[PDB]
């Protein structure tokens, strides 16, 4: 009988279309992202507003991991947490990262009534009742991701401290100290959201994520998102391959219901 055990990426040869070969959970019923069909999405008056408590958030480092860039946080205490919305309990912010396109007309992972945004911001949190992120990763209610759409318009002031250091992490494996960054400067004004049970959108595509996708996009300038597109998927000394189109497309919703926090 069959038995199951090159690196994944976003290229023709190793992109989303192929991930199912090493990560067969891609074939399952809880995969992210999804298209949010607003007609289908049922307003659920029993969802609470999302309580974002980032008042003490302690950023640590910023790094290029070869598939995105991310800002890490001290998650040893409840410095930056999510609760309420659809969540039971407290989730601690570990990291945020982005996905974006080669052009403004694509780049988001989630879509809304089939519309793609220019980019999507993901704030990754883990359920404190499991003690750390490695234990949480193993559970169905282990993680919560707050997803935020980016459109191109006016500059996002809170994003500028990030953009101003991207030249220091151009290539894979580069990182830098990145202290005193306030993630509140990346939120939109309204915290109205859609929620559904899903997965990581990157391998290993584990099905343990409560997704919270905000209705309202933030706007960033063309100049800012152009700075994203100057990152490299490659290492220093390797041929240049610009880090663009690092998004997985919408996956089948199957039997899941997406709920809205708003009428
Ligand atoms: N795209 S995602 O589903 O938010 C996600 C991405 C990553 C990643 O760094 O590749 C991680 Cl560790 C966790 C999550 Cl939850
Ligand atoms: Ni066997
Ligand atoms: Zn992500």
């Amino acid at each position: 009988h069959h038995h199951h055990h090159h690196h994944w990426g976003y290229g023709k040869h190793n992109g989303p279309e192929h991930w199912h070969k090493d990560f067969p959970i891609a074939k399952g019923e809880r995969q992210s992202p999804v298209d949010i069909d607003t007609h289908t999405a049922k307003y659920d008056p029993s969802l609470k507003p999302l309580s974002v408590s980032y008042d003490q958030a302690t950023s640590l480092r910023i790094l290029n991991n070869g598939h995105s860039f991310q800002v890490t946080f001290d998650d040893s205490q409840d410095k930056a947490v999510l609760k309420g919305g659809p969540l039971d309990g407290t989730y601690r912010l570990l990291q945020f990262h982005f996905h974006w396109g080669s052009l403004d007309g694509q780049g988001s992972e989630h879509t809304v009534d089939k519309k793609k945004y220019a980019a999507e911001l993901h704030l990754v949190h883990w359920n404190t009742k499991y003690g750390d992120v490695d234990k949480a990763l193993q559970q169905p209610d282990g993680l919560a991701v707050l997803g935020i759409f980016l459109k191109v318009g006016s500059a996002k002031p809170g994003l500028q401290k990030v953009v101003d250091v991207l030249d220091s992490i151009k290539t894979e494996g580069k990182s830098a100290d990145f202290t005193n960054f306030d993630p509140r400067g990346l939120l939109p004004e309204s915290l109205d959201y859609w929620t559904y049970p899903g997965s990581l959108t990157t391998p290993p595509l584990a099905e343990g994520v409560t997704w919270i996708v905000l209705k309202e996009p933030i706007s960033v300038s063309s100049e800012q998102v152009l700075k994203f597109r100057k990152l490299n998927f490659n290492g220093e000394g390797e041929p240049e391959e610009l880090m663009v189109d690092n998004w997985r497309p919408a996956q089948p919703l199957k039997n899941r219901q997406i709920k809205a926090s708003f009428k």
